[PDB]
């Protein structure tokens, strides 16, 4: 350690480079172990995270080369951007520990959401949302699951997503916050490039309720929070699912449906005339087409890009940017073998 020195942040060991000083812990969990920092050699802060033991299994090091090859890969200004990688391990046999340098975010929108909104901002976030998104859709990066914790924000409103989910993978399925995920990944049907727009439209109508839509200890309380509110899906739906989940879905009380205007009303909304009467039945009616239970019937990331809601921003140079091309991704691998393959990934960058 010549170009390296330690310092505990919140309870976790960081050896990082000399240049990143002034260490500040950035508070959560799940995903991952981060701080905050001011890199010396560019003279702005930064965010450093250590993974939290990427060898422990094929899971943990499959998802770290994933988000290691596609930070690098992707460059778009609504997904996170790779600054620097490093590790203090000076050979392949002594290797453990991976850091992730990129730019510091203000706040994680966990915490933005929480915040009494305005359409300008609101409508500006979802869209900076639905560009990321179709930038990884474009790259056949498919989400699965996108989730408030998963999202950053800048004092400026300028939005990132930290996370890229399933990625490349062919079935929904992981393995602690489940409210975004779609019906379809819950229930196990198969999933389509707009399985990412109920995850945005859960994330939209907890910015106009300022409470989780569809809470639940599980996945089948979960359910019911759904039905009770959206209504029973169509039997061609439930004829789509599988006959054991099926069986318990279909035996369930039916409900109609509470209508969107009784879902959020116009009391959640900016009142007194004439733009914000405007705006009220304008986002209210995106929800209406973000969160629909059959993916069949839900609207798209391009068609919602080109709803009055959100088009006020669109921009093609932000919307119609070039595709990341390509690794590969969806291939197993030893954890001796994944290690091998994340080594070289932080030595070459
Ligand atoms: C809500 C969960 C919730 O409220 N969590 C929460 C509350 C208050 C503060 C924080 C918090 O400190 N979060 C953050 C996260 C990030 C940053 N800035 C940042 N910049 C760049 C990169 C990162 C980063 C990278 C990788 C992993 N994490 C962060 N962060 C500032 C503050 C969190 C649950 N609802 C879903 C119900």
């Amino acid at each position: 350690d010549n170009q390296f020195y330690s310092v505990e942040v919140g309870d976790s060991t960081f050896t990082v480079l000399k240049r990143y000083q002034n260490l500040k812990p950035i508070g959560s969990g799940a995903q991952g172990i981060v701080c905050a920092a001011y890199d010396a050699v560019l003279d702005r802060n930064v965010a450093i995270k250590k993974l939290s033991r990427p060898f422990q299994n094929q899971t943990h090091a499959k998802r770290a080369y994933r988000e290691l090859v596609l930070m690098k890969c992707v460059n778009h200004k609504n997904i996170i951007s790779l600054l620097n990688v490093f590790t203090p391990q000076k050979t392949l046999e002594e290797f453990q520990d991976v850091y992730l340098v990129m730019e510091l975010m203000d706040a994680n929108l966990c915490q933005v959401i929480q915040m009494e909104l305005d359409h300008e901002r609101m409508s500006y976030l979802l869209y900076q949302m639905l560009c990321g998104i179709k930038h990884l859709h474009s790259a056949g990066i498919i989400h699965r699951d996108l989730k408030p914790s998963n999202i950053v924000v800048k004092s400026d409103c300028t939005l990132k997503i930290l996370d890229f989910g399933l990625a490349r993978t062919a079935g929904t399925s992981f393995m602690v916050t489940r409210y975004y995920r779609a019906p379809e990944v819950i229930l196990g049907m198969g999933y389509k490039e707009n399985v990412d727009i109920w995850s945005v439209g859960c994330i939209m109508g907890e910015m106009v309720r300022h409470k989780i839509l569809f809470p639940g200890r599980d996945y089948i309380d979960q359910w019911n929070k759904v039905i009770e509110q959206l209504g029973t899906p169509c039997p061609e739906f439930m004829k789509k699912l599988q006959p054991t989940v099926r069986n318990y879905v279909e035996n369930r009380p039916k409900y109609a449906g509470l209508t969107f205007p009784k879902l959020f009303p116009d009391s959640l909304f900016p009142a007194d005339s004439e733009h914000n009467k405007l705006k009220a039945s304008q986002a209210r009616d995106l929800l209406s087409k973000m969160l629909v239970i059959d993916p069949a019937k839900r609207i798209s990331v391009d068609d919602a890009l080109q709803h009055p809601y959100i088009n006020v921003w669109y921009d093609p140079a932000e919307v119609e940017a070039p595709p990341p091309q390509i690794q590969l991704d969806e291939r197993e691998h030893t954890i001796e073998e994944w290690k091998e393959l994340i080594y070289k990934e932080v030595m070459n960058s």
